[PDB]
């Protein structure tokens, strides 16, 4: 149940004025595509607070990637769902190495100890299994929504309840203006992740997805099952978990899609006009240095 | 539980191309505004057919308004939810005057015998009470979604699963391009339907709303209760059931808004360029004669 909104004073939504003229703001299956200017955060905050919404945020900090935790959590405190209940879930092989970040009221952090796979490919891919496992163990009773992100990142601006929905994917910043033929989907038919050349809506980033606990539970379970079939078949998807994520979101359409404001790399891409805000962004790293012992 | 969609070939959604540049396609609370050009019906049909969706359609034909039934029903067969399970509910004081209209496969019609009120105002307003009663009696078991419309209407083009959502209202054709101060909301603070000159998102039409049975139940019961409070306070809202629908949808935001394609009057308004399709339209009638003996 949802009680009545209180009286609010805000500008009238003009029916004959498009909210954006430079970008697509709704998918052909009527999912909103979340850009700045498409929402009034005041209305959405009211809606979500009146539900006492608790948002879980999962992040994996395995082996050397513990180094990204401090900036990730400090910026999450400044920008991620401020005013709402938040439960951080840090998956790590090194519980002692989780920095002691001071948290706002109504926000808590849990450390979930897990195994460190040797191969970086397995570290990234096994996040699906691990999320799925803890959806059972913990998240179903603890939180309403889950948001699942990469750690080598920082919040630079608002990430709030505008993203919340049963299932969401984010536009990968490298491909939002590309034709589907250029998307780096899995193209080998022997993989469970395969998408043919004439299919695909968007190229979603592996670094930012989520939804309700139930929907994230289903997504991560499915992606993990597809990975195991691939492994038994002696194939490993070209872009690992992001490939299986893309396959899943093609056949199970997300109920919102996040613009690349939510997933960016300023060093490689600048700050284009179509991006009114840069919300969540890559922290520079040396792949070979950081991903191996 | 949702099964995967099958393989489908369709044009790629273009992120840097707006689907409409002339109209607002999403509300500030991230509810789609349904216009032609915003949806791919093939994907939506797939989505809803896979869930085995049943749509109820309520229509009141009390006293002389039985005359409208034939054209309403014949055109519904041509244009309303074709391919999906439909259940028409005809509320009438004259069961024998319901025309024997031939129905497509998977479609059925039930006659709901109710009282006739003397005043047109009460016939219109009392639909809220009657819908609400039958939401308990029949609808919750029988259908997934309810579509609640005026009978003095004909379908002229597609009205399909693009409208379906937990709660929707429709932009009144007379007001979509108006400033909120010109909306004919109830303006007397003495009425439960009162909305101040500085509030209001849209002027929703009383002739087309719906949603899940759960949400329609809530809306209709709330609107009836508000009418009864007003009755005890010796006030009748200016636009009757429509006034109360408008107060309700201000405080409980619909999860889709239908554009005026879905509620039009060509005689009064012509055929403007922002209307790519005229889907559901008023049949000419004389007020003086049809609303009274
Ligand atoms: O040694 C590793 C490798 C990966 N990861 C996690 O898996 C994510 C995905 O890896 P990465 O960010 O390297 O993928 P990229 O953004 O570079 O494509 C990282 O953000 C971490 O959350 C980790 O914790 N330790
Ligand atoms: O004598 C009446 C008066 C009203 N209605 C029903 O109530 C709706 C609202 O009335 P009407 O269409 O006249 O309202 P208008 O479109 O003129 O505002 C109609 O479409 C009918 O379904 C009816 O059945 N018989
Ligand atoms: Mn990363
Ligand atoms: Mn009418």
């Amino acid at each position: 149940f949802m009680v009545s909104l209180p009286r609010m004073v805000y500008p009238q939504p003009k029916v004959l004025t498009p909210c954006r003229k430079d970008v697509l703001v709704v998918t052909p299956w009527l999912a909103p595509i979340v850009w700045e200017g498409t929402f009034n955060i005041d209305i959405l905050n009211e809606q979500f607070r009146l539900q006492n919404t608790t948002i879980g945020l999962t992040v994996f900090a395995i082996k050397k990637y513990v180094a990204f935790l401090k900036l990730f959590l400090e910026t999450a405190e400044k920008h991620f769902m401020v005013g709402h209940r938040v439960h951080y879930y840090v998956f790590t092989d090194q519980p002692a190495a989780v920095p002691r970040v001071t948290l706002g009221t109504g926000r808590q952090l849990s450390v979930l100890e897990v195994r460190a796979y040797k191969r970086w490919q397995d570290v990234s891919m096994r996040r699906m299994e691990m999320i799925s496992d803890f959806c059972e163990r913990r998240f179903l009773s603890e939180v309403d929504y889950l948001v699942c992100v990469d750690v080598d990142m920082e919040f630079r601006d608002h990430v709030g309840v505008e993203i919340l929905t049963p299932l969401f994917g984010t536009l990968h910043p490298g491909f939002y203006g590309s034709s589907r033929e250029a998307f780096t989907y899995e193209r080998r038919p022997q993989s469970q992740a395969y998408i043919p050349k004439d299919e695909g809506d968007f190229y979603y980033g592996g670094a930012f997805f989520g939804g309700s606990v139930q929907e994230v539970q289903r997504l991560t379970r499915a992606c993990h099952q597809a990975m195991m079939v691939d492994q038994a078949n002696g194939i490993e998807a070209v872009w690992h978990d992001e490939s299986h994520l893309n396959k899943y979101l093609l056949r199970h359409k997300p109920t919102k899609v996040l613009s690349p404001e939510y997933l960016w790399d300023q060093q490689l891409l600048g700050w284009p006009a179509v991006l009114r805000k840069l919300r969540f962004t890559a922290v520079p790293k040396n792949h070979q240095a950081v991903r191996n012992p």
